[PDB]
């Protein structure tokens, strides 16, 4: 059959052999720094779900160096506090997984510092809530930043000492998100909000439906369920997932393969190349929570069936292997952006998204 653990490791090896920079303790300095954080999450999640620890030394090197005050944002004072709330949020969630893997209070403390940094740009005076993404400009409360923050406070509500204040913040944050309008008529999440020129009220800006904006919210609702034992959160998550799996909504191909909207025009940029893996890994948390929340053995079978279907398509259609040489004995797998289309080339955001799908099936 298909050993997702073996292919995850081969993909991580391929990510490392092509894109990891030993001298910089980071993958691909020419790609968005926040995608290095996503990559770290995938490697941590692989280790956490497979029981292996083969990349734990490497992960710890990356943390120690990216922990330092950023050259492009020294006012953050390190600990991943960067020039945007979504930048910070990706690394914050990686530290939560780091904590889950190791149990070291140190990583949890980074997440606590990051929550407090992000909340600095939560304002109740515009849109009745939510935080801005552009720390320097304060012109956009989008979906990804508030989804990341929501999943952070919901995670802290399950792990941090003053867990109650985080439960209050997460419940208050989910209420704002739900009533914000970003969840549209088919239970998908548009990119962000826009503000009325004359009235100051906000509305769904009808910008694209990105796959990672339907994933991160699922993890937040799963964490909100673990902290409250309220299945209504799982039900809300399940509706967002169900809309994604529905081919009528354009996210799922006629072959049952997840497809970013830019894949058609072949115009997926550095950011959008990683979106799919973020959704898959989050849907795996939904499927796991759903299967355990009920005695039914078929609970979440469709989410697992979906991830499996997508894995075999990416394995057969999107895969390419590195050429070993007399000097470089490094082996592994490389992956392009389309989980059904051909393999043209591999980039770090595409590779990280491939790892996410394999880890989602581990
Ligand atoms: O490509 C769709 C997104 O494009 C814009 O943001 C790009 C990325 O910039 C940030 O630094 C990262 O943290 C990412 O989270 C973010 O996607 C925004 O318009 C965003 O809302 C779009 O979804
Ligand atoms: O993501 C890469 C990261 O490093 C660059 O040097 C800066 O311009 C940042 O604004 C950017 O976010
Ligand atoms: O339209 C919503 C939003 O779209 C853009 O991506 C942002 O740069 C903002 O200027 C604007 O408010």
């Amino acid at each position: 059959s298909l050993n997702s653990t073996g292919l995850a490791q081969a993909a991580i090896n391929g990510l490392n052999a092509r894109f990891y920079e030993s001298s910089n303790a980071r993958w691909s300095s020419d790609e968005p720094w926040w995608i290095s954080g996503v990559a770290l999450t995938m490697v941590i999640e692989y280790m956490r779900r497979s029981g292996s620890k083969e990349y734990l030394d490497q992960v710890e090197d990356v943390i120690e160096v990216q922990r330092q005050p950023l050259s492009w944002w020294p006012s953050g004072e390190g600990e991943f506090r960067a020039d945007a709330t979504d930048n910070t949020g990706w690394w914050a969630l990686a530290m939560v997984r780091m904590y889950d893997l190791t149990g070291n209070e140190d990583y949890l403390n980074i997440s606590i510092k990051d929550e407090a940094y992000m909340r600095q740009w939560w304002t109740d005076t515009e849109c009745g809530g939510g935080l801005y993404v552009d720390i320097q400009d304060l012109t956009y409360k989008n979906a990804i930043a508030n989804e990341l923050y929501l999943k952070l406070v919901a995670s802290l509500a399950n792990r941090a000492p003053n867990a109650t204040i985080y439960l209050d913040r997460a419940q208050q944050a989910w209420t704002w998100f739900l009533g914000s309008g970003m969840i549209n008529g088919v239970n998908l999440i548009n990119d962000g909000l826009a503000r009325d020129s004359n009235t100051g009220s906000c509305y769904n800006n009808r910008l694209p439906v990105w796959t990672y904006n339907q994933g991160v919210i699922l993890g937040a609702l799963v964490e909100l369920y673990h902290a409250t034992k309220d299945e209504s959160y799982l039900l809300s998550a399940q509706a967002i997932a169900d809309a994604v799996l529905s081919p009528s909504n354009g996210l799922t191909s006629s072959s049952g393969v997840l497809t970013e909207t830019c894949e058609g025009s072949d115009s997926c940029n550095q950011d959008q190349q990683v979106f799919k893996g973020v959704f898959a890994l989050n849907l795996a948390e939904l499927g796991d929570a759903v299967a355990g929340a009920s005695s039914d053995p078929d609970a979440g079978q469709d989410y697992r069936e979906y991830l499996d279907t997508n894995m075999q398509s990416m394995y057969a259609n999107d895969r390419s292997e590195i050429v070993p040489t007399l000097f470089d004995s490094s082996t592994g797998d490389l992956y392009d952006v389309s989980w059904s289309g051909p393999f043209r080339n591999a980039t770090m955001p595409k590779q990280a998204s491939a790892i996410g799908l394999y880890v989602a099936n581990i």
